[PDB]
C-alpha cells in the first residue's frame, strides 16, 4: 500500500471533515486527507471520480492513491500544495492585476473542466462540485489554483441522460449555499441545477479574491462572504434570512469602479448572484471573459 509507506509529518487542517496532514512518501511530499468514518461517502466519491473517471487538470487537485482499511481508516493521498488554501492565502497577501486574475481565471479554467462533458475514451461526464469555497481551493506554486474536495460531486452523462447524485447525507458548506438550497426550491432532479449552485459559489470566492487586489494604493482585509450579517457557523436559518428573504448579496466597494479589473469582476460576481439560477452565467463563458481582460 501507498500508506504503509508514508510518513505522517505534521497536521496542516483539522474539523468535522477529518484531518489534512503533510506527509512524505518516496522523499517526496504529499498530502494524506484522513476521513472520520462518519464522512466515508465523500471519501470513497472522491475516489471513484480520481481512480474510474481518472479526473485530471492542472486546476483540479492531483490524485496520487486511496487506500482504506478495516476500527477504520480512510485515507486520500494528493499533491500537496504548501502555500495552503486559497482561504489561507487571501489572510496574508494582497495581490496585484496579474495575480488577481491568474487566481479567477485558474478557479474558472477548473471549474469548466468540471462542468464540461468530454467524449471518447478519455473523456468524463460533466460534473458539478456542490461544496465550491475558498477553504476546498488550493494556491499553487505557480500562482494558479486547484480545486479539491469532490466529495459530493453530481455526474451526468448526454448518452444516457442519467443524473449520477450519489448516496451522501453531507450536505455544502452553509456560508456558500444558493438562494435556491436555502429555500429549497432547487429543481433536484436537474443536472443544471447544480451547475448553477457552483456559479453562486464561485461568485462569491471572486469577491473574497477581489476585496484583496490593490488598486489606487487601496485594498479591503480579508473578510468570509457576508461577514458583516452572519456569525461565524452560520445556521441554515442565519443564511435563509440574509440571502432569500432580504436579498442580501455580499457589497461591491465604489473605489473598484474606478479600476477596469476590479469593474469586470464586480459584472461578473453580480451575474453569479441572480436569483433566477437561470439567468446566471456559464463556467465557459466566465472563462472567456477573463481570458479577454
Ligand atoms: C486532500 C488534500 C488537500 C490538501 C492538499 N494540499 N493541502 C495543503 C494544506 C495546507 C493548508 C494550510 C497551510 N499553511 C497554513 C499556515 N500558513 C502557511 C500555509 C499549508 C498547507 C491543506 N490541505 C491540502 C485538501 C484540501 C482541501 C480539501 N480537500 C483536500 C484533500
Ligand atoms: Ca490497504
Ligand atoms: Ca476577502
Amino acid at each position: 500500500t501507498v500508506a504503509r509507506d508514508i510518513t505522517l509529518l505534521e497536521c496542516v487542517g483539522k474539523g468535522r471533515y477529518g484531518e489534512v496532514w503533510r506527509g512524505s512518501w518516496q522523499g517526496e511530499n504529499v498530502a494524506v486527507k484522513i476521513f472520520s468514518s462518519r464522512d466515508e461517502k465523500s471519501w470513497f466519491r472522491e475516489t471513484e471520480l480520481y481512480n474510474t473517471v481518472m479526473l485530471r487538470h492542472e486546476n483540479i487537485l492531483g490524485f496520487i492513491a486511496s487506500d482504506m482499511t478495516s476500527s477504520t481508516q480512510l485515507w486520500l493521498i494528493t499533491h500537496y500544495h504548501e502555500m495552503g488554501s486559497l482561504y489561507d492565502y487571501l489572510q496574508l497577501t494582497t495581490l496585484d492585476t496579474v495575480s488577481c486574475l491568474r487566481i479567477v481565471l485558474s478557479i474558472a479554467s477548473g471549474l469548466a473542466h468540471l462542468h464540461i462533458e468530454i467524449f471518447g475514451t478519455q473523456g468524463k461526464p460533466a460534473i458539478a462540485h456542490r461544496d465550491l469555497k475558498s477553504k476546498n481551493i488550493l494556491v499553487k506554486k505557480n500562482g494558479q489554483c486547484c480545486i479539491a474536495d469532490l466529495g459530493l460531486a453530481v455526474m451526468h452523462s448526454q448518452s444516457t441522460n442519467q443524473l449520477d447524485v450519489g448516496n451522501n447525507p453531507r450536505v455544502g458548506t452553509k456560508r456558500y449555499m444558493a438562494p435556491e438550497v436555502l429555500d429549497e426550491t432547487i429543481q433536484v432532479d436537474c443536472f443544471d441545477s447544480y451547475k448553477r449552485v457552483d456559479i453562486w459559489a464561485f461568485g462569491l470566492v471572486l469577491w473574497e479574491v477581489a476585496r484583496r487586489m490593490v488598486s489606487n494604493g487601496i485594498v479591503e482585509d480579508y473578510k468570509p462572504p457576508f461577514y458583516d450579517v452572519v456569525p461565524n457557523d452560520p445556521s441554515f436559518e442565519d443564511m435563509r434570512k440574509v440571502v432569500c428573504v432580504d436579498q442580501q448579496r455580499p457589497n461591491i466597494p465604489n473605489r473598484w469602479f474606478s479600476d477596469p479589473t476590479l469593474t469586470s469582476l464586480a459584472k461578473l460576481m453580480k451575474e453569479c448572484w441572480y436569483q433566477n439560477p437561470s439567468a446566471r452565467l456559464t463556467a465557459l463563458r466566465i472563462k472567456k471573459t477573463l481570458t479577454k481582460i
